């Protein structure tokens, strides 16, 4: 079972006449559904995302700097001007030099200078914000029915059956093999409020670094950086990268302030992650909330014989599941496909069977069956599977 | 547990490592005076009316 | 998480230098040689040979 797989597992069980289940799925968690005569369920909400958001602001991380262009007058000839003062794409600084004689001057006194730089972004040097739009957003919801068999996590079990929802199209019916039809309404307007949020993004083919982290937009809107609008060919607020020096006589340095990845970084930690996978940008935190409609499951194997009682062997022998739960797994060598005869018993009293399936109807097919999960009350219990027993202290 | 190929669903232990090593200029570097070994040029010039 | 662990690189830290480093004087390396900006020395001028 998919949900035996992690650490964040709830229970949810429907009693008498309960045809209606409604859940709360969160990612990372998983939910096993259980329902007298209903074959039981794993449900889980697997993903959250939206294709291609639209951008927002880019911003430079890191400004590439050349052509550093300087024009300085005497003290009687004038301001001092640069073609570069009035083109978009360049970081200028007029100032005043001291002249004279030595930097040849006719009078000594201050001079007029101007110094510009041409200002660019380092390639793979942006933090891109995307934001989402409710309506185009997806969630997607995995269902598994359990069939008996155990599947490791990097396997796959052949009836997960895959949901997906837009707050346009809430409603699903899938078909679970031979279990039936199951509805599920998932409501994307009862998830996660994305207001707030953008979704900021650097250079996603670095190794050692998450591919994106969820922001909180006054924090992006207000970064120090000079930023632009994607498409755009130009920066805005350039100068936040450069510094000019004092100058003397004809010069003035240009100064970079270097790369400013490490610097936002920090004040990233801390902030939670998120992934982009492509076109796809994905939240790693979420919920949403689903009706799952049980009425049309049927269970399978109810009118086989019971399995020979003196045929079963244990193949993993009953194990902690970590959930308060007992798991194992028996191999049958009699004639498929059967029920398989399994009950329990405390240490003293065999006659009150006292296992509680969460396994609906256990049975051999004849290519698979042979898990089972129950839970057992605390303290000193024997398992049987027919003839075959085991001793099983719980807690 | 089970679902990672562990016979008992419990804590396993775990250990990574990487390499770790400078981009190439990339560092930052010290230097310190030695006041015998510390040369001062000073610079003389006659007026000539030139 | 199972059997991976993650290791983050914390990035070019230059940025981060620079910001503490405004404010602080400059010197400058010229070759071999490493240059003060700022100093002085106390010297004694003899003009009877002029």
């Amino acid at each position: 079972s998919r949900c035996t797989h992690l650490e964040n597992r709830d229970f949810v069980t429907g009693t008498q006449g309960t045809t209606r289940v409604t859940l709360v799925l969160e990612l990372g968690g998983c939910v096993t559904i259980t329902a007298e005569g209903k074959p039981s369920m794993d449900v889980w909400l697997d993903a959250i995302y939206q294709e291609n958001p639209a951008k927002t602001r880019e911003y430079c991380l890191h400004a590439k700097l050349s052509d550093t262009k300087v024009a300085a007058r005497c003290p009687t000839m004038g301001p001092a001007t640069l073609a570069e003062e009035h083109q978009g794409g360049t970081v200028c600084k007029r100032d005043q030099s001291d002249r004279g004689w030595g930097n040849h001057c006719g009078l000594f006194g201050k001079g007029s200078i101007v110094a510009c730089v041409k200002a660019a972004c380092e390639a793979k040097k942006k933090a891109t914000g995307h934001v989402y739009d409710a309506n185009k957003i997806v969630y997607t919801v995995k269902v598994e029915p359990h069939t008996g068999d155990y599947v490791a996590a990097n396997e796959t079990h052949s009836g997960r059956k895959t949901a997906s929802f837009t707050i346009s199209s809430e409603k699903t019916i899938l078909t679970m093999g031979e279990y039936g039809d199951v509805s599920l309404l998932c409501r994307v307007a009862s998830g996660v409020d994305l207001a707030q949020t953008v979704i900021l993004e650097l250079d996603k083919t670095v190794e050692h670094l998450p591919t994106a982290w969820q922001v909180h937009r006054d924090w992006f809107n207000d970064l120090a950086l000079p930023w632009k609008h994607e498409g755009a060919q130009n920066w805005n607020n350039a100068e936040r990268l450069v510094e000019f020096g004092a100058p003397h006589a004809v010069k003035m340095d240009v100064y970079n302030l270097g790369d400013q990845t490490g610097v936002l970084l920090k004040a990233l930690a801390g902030v939670p992650v998120a992934h982009i996978e492509g076109t796809k940008y994905h939240l790693k935190s979420g919920h949403v909330t689903c009706e799952v409609g049980l009425e049309k499951l049927k269970m399978k194997g109810l009118t086989y014989t019971m399995c020979d009682k003196t045929k079963f062997t244990w193949k993993r022998a009953p194990t902690d599941s970590g959930h308060d739960t007992v798991v194992m797994e028996v191999t049958f060598s009699g004639t498929k496909p059967c029920r398989i005869p399994v009950r329990a018993v405390a240490h003293g009293s065999p006659d009150v069977n006292v296992a509680m399936l969460i396994t609906p109807n256990p049975t051999i097919e004849n290519n698979g069956g042979g898990f089972i999960e129950m839970q057992l009350p605390p303290g000193d219990n024997i398992i049987y599977v027919g003839e075959l027993s085991h001793q099983w202290f719980q807690k």
